[PDB]
RNA sequence: CGUCAAAGCACUUUGCAAAAGCUAACGUAUCUGUUUCUUGCCUUUUACCAGAAACAGCCGUUUGUAAGGUGUGCUAAUUUGACUGUAUAGUUUUUGUAAUCUUUU
């Protein structure tokens, strides 16, 4: 029976995620909002490089041209 | 419809210039005259008959340009031209696969 990605990420939102970028980068967080164009949200997400933790900043918005994944923790 | 540029605008009165540029109604109209010839009917010439060629007038038409007139606006309206004129964050261009490092000559 069919998931797609908009009913995902509508189902997706408040609970633990992880998203990677292109360029390795992989940050765990829970998520508020979602847009149309995916286009991400975080609060208290801590940046995990190559499996391990390197500044913990917090309230996040990231562009959604780099974002490679979506899953969850 | 949109932009930009120019200009007052529409309507009107005169003046002044033009109107085969590659065969084509300046006028889907159409009349008179002069000269030179040809034929008609004729002897008074005019006035005429009905063909030609060559010139002319007249009744009109269009365009550009100049100055004006009336009505309206010159805190506007209208005309005229010109233009490579549209809106797309999700695969073929303008919301990025970038960033970064190292060796050779």
């Amino acid at each position: 029976v069919p998931v797609n990605p908009k009913p995902f990420l509508q189902g997706l939102i408040g609970k633990p995620v992880l998203v990677r970028l292109k360029w390795g980068q992989e940050y765990k967080g829970t998520l508020q909002s979602v847009d149309s164009y995916m286009n991400l949200q975080l609060l208290n997400a801590e940046e995990l490089v190559d499996g391990v933790k390197t500044g913990d900043l917090g309230e996040i918005l990231i562009r959604c041209n780099n974002v490679l994944w979506v899953g969850e923790v």
